[PDB]
């Protein structure tokens, strides 16, 4: 089936992506689209292969980090509006022209200058622009109503921009207090209110991430951002608890067994700093997987995998390519057997969620870190590819 | 200058490689041979660039952790001779001798079977062979001296494999405590003696690290394997003590300020959570790195970077891509100001290992875990390139 040198892969699975994007169209009111956020690789997922899915099944748009991220995007055929999240800078307004990427702007001078850069190149094409409003977050956008007009008035004034969204983020939404989120969304509101009495169409709107469309649809207003849900993974557990919603996980990460040895002559050692000694008929197995992968050190004596069903330990330290784990006495296996470390085997399963916790983090950050010389396979109505 | 969309990078200063790898020729025995280890994209550094200037100022001969990463140096150029020191499985055994890769094998049945394959084939490629011998470790290699004696049948008797070397590897000789290391080094030494009655020529003999070569520079046989040592950074704070060899960290991280404020409207919250609240005076900055660049989000509230060549602190949650810093009240910072994250500015430094220490783990998985998707740079001669 599958053959590799070093002995450890990903596999995602699509026709989970594929029903986590129905049970969310069906909970949200119809006049809403859906764009899929795929920065980051895709949440460590692989980003080329769940864009392609994603735009076959349901969503309308995507979201990224990075003029570099949405250009991976381009280069594979996708054709689709792609907004940057973050601050571009004024270095790459010809080439975002030229690639037909969204960018989101926010300041009177900025806006001034893009107009500038592709007027004095005569551009025939026109970039796009999405202004972003902070409302409570404090990491970027226009503050007060009375600055978002001056930069509404420049955006108009500028023939080579094109205004075709204006957003807001909700910094609190997973948490059961709801005060904060209700004012948020009150601020927004009078702002485009406050604008709407001027003569100013407003273009596409759009506040919601996962947790604020589950808890909130009456918030989708024109189009939702659909981030962590996608994936199949819970922004919250209270989220996960009002049981509205059934998501699904997409991802597992596996390897094979490289040795097999039993302990019998001395010393019984086993890894840096010898902090595990182990006994005459112990049995002893070398996975390769380390740190320098994403799976951390702090699992050192602490963690598991699953062998033909079962949780065992690992022992020792952690290294940077190979971990060591025991099957005990006259334990039972063979070089070649397959291991899980994230996912489910046989009745068992370890969940993301699991060792975020046993970390002390959120899921967002253990499937984010997974290094990229790790294979990713792609299973579509139950069979294999890439 | 630098010009990118998205403003953050990582310099790799190649004088201080030249630099390190003199100090370490110019300790060991003069009848020994380097061979520097690049494994893991050059330990998080860049595999090829490393390499490549490595061999060119004291090294002849490199190692790495699977066959993939091999490959890589072969077709940028590189004719030396390279070891995988992990497990390869059989169904590798002909990519490695068209690539002409050295493998590690400690097995019987094992020397058989990829002497079989390269016999049905012809090729005038003959695998070349390092056998593995574990006295402590662990984790792979043989482990009785009768057992090495069939091995080294098995192999002399194969006409397609090609016996090159013989190694061990310590693993408590970072530590103040020489117990174990002296153990090690007398069970290997007995080993090598008994093949040596038989009537047996031996090959390569190597088994000194970066610790090893600084603290028992005449465990140095024909070959050291340098790691650590190469990149500017010790094994351990003890290692640092002994004060033998001087050495120069090699890397460090940058990125540039994205956007100022300051919060005189209402509300003033900051980053998800709503965990920090600023003055109506207080100036805050948002920079271009997050934890899914490999910036840990343990960090939240607690670490620092350096801004005009002083410490600020963070302030609120780490998010995927971006984090912000509190400049204090009165402010003072502007949109594209160079920021520090590892390294120096002025006279002032957040060095690796503080980091390390802070959280808990090794320089190692600091400096590994930096994500492929930040940029690298080279200085050589005090010039820039890439
Ligand atoms: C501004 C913004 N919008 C949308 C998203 C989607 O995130 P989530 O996974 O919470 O749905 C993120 C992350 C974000 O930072
Ligand atoms: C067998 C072996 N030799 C040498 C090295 C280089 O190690 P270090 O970085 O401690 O010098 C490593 C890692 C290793 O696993
Ligand atoms: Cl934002
Ligand atoms: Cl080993």
């Amino acid at each position: 089936m599958i053959k590799l040198c070093r002995e450890v892969w990903i596999e995602v699975n699509l026709d989970a992506v594929k029903k986590n994007l129905r049970a969310i169209r069906r909970h949200i009111p119809h006049k809403s689209k859906i764009m899929a956020v795929v920065k980051a690789n895709g949440y460590g997922h692989g980003s080329i292969e769940v864009a392609r899915h994603a735009l076959e099944h349901g969503a309308s748009e995507l979201a990224v980090a990075s003029v570099e991220e949405g250009i991976v995007l381009r280069k594979a055929g996708i054709t689709a509006p792609i907004l940057v999240l973050g601050f571009t800078s004024l270095s790459c307004v010809k080439k975002s022209a030229a690639w037909n990427i969204t960018l989101s702007a926010f300041q009177v001078d900025w806006m001034k200058e893009a107009n500038e850069i592709l007027e004095k190149e005569a551009s025939a094409n026109r970039l796009a622009i999405h202004i972003n409003v902070d409302t409570g977050m404090g990491r970027l956008g226009v503050r007060t109503k009375e600055e978002l007009l001056e930069v509404v008035k420049a955006l108009k004034a500028s023939k080579f921009l094109r205004w075709t969204g204006i957003f807001t983020h909700f910094s609190t939404a997973d948490e059961p207090d709801t005060t904060l989120t209700k004012l948020q969304h009150e601020k927004f509101i009078s702002f485009l209110s406050f604008l709407k009495k001027q003569g100013i169409e407003l273009p596409t709107v759009h506040m919601c991430n996962t947790a604020a469309a589950i808890a909130f649809p009456e918030f989708s207003a024109d189009m939702i951002r659909l981030g962590i849900g996608l994936y199949g993974l819970y922004p919250s557990a209270y989220i996960k608890q009002l049981n509205l919603v059934k998501l699904e996980p997409a991802l597992s990460l596996k390897a094979r067994i490289a040795y097999v040895k039993t302990m019998r002559t001395e010393p019984r050692t086993v890894s840096y700093g010898a902090t595990y000694i182990a006994e005459p008929n112990e049995v002893i197995a070398t996975l390769p997987i380390g740190y320098a992968d994403g799976y951390s050190r702090a699992l050192s004596n602490r963690g598991f995998v699953l062998h033909r069903g079962k949780r065992v330990p690992v022992a020792g330290r952690v290294t940077m390519d190979m971990i060591m784990v025991s099957l005990g006495e006259n334990g039972e296996g063979k070089q070649g057997d397959e291991v899980v470390i994230y996912g489910k085997q046989k009745g068992a399963e370890i969940s993301v969620d699991e060792v975020a916790e046993m970390l002390n983090t959120i899921n967002y950050e253990v499937v984010s870190t997974l290094s990229r010389r790790i294979p990713r396979f792609y299973i579509r109505d139950g069979e294999i590819f890439k």
